[PDB]
């Protein structure tokens, strides 16, 4: 399978990981541009874009990711656990944002 990740950090010091079924298939450092980022994995599991190192200053913008061709937007995601809504960290879904520690889940490859 090829997962394309498009996603930019606001600060530029920000890090993703692409995981499949909980296995981190790629770590990846943002620029303060949405930019892609690409990775192959033989696993078929659950995707999620995680967002690792929060602190002040950082938070991640991710656009949507292609799935062997198939765009799926992250606003689109029913699942996201870092977004910060209703004054929580994953207080609503359906969001290109990680403003916590916390992923967006695309489902299953
Ligand atoms: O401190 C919790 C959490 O805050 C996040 O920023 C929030 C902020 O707390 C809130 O006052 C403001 O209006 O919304 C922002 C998010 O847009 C911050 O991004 C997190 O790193 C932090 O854990
Ligand atoms: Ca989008
Ligand atoms: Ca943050």
């Amino acid at each position: 399978n090829s997962i394309t990740v498009r996603a930019r950090g606001v600060n530029g010091q920000e890090s993703v990981s692409l995981q499949v079924g909980g296995t981190t298939v790629q770590t990846w450092t943002l620029t303060t541009a949405m930019q892609d980022y690409t990775a192959s994995t033989s696993l078929t599991g659950e995707i999620r874009v995680a967002f690792t190192n929060d602190a002040t200053g950082r938070d991640v913008q991710v656009d949507y990711i292609v799935v062997n061709g198939q765009t799926r937007q992250a606003e689109n995601q029913s699942v996201n656990t870092g977004v910060w809504a209703n004054n929580q960290c994953g207080g609503s879904g359906n969001s290109e944002w990680l403003h916590c520690n916390g992923y967006i889940s695309f489902g299953n490859v």
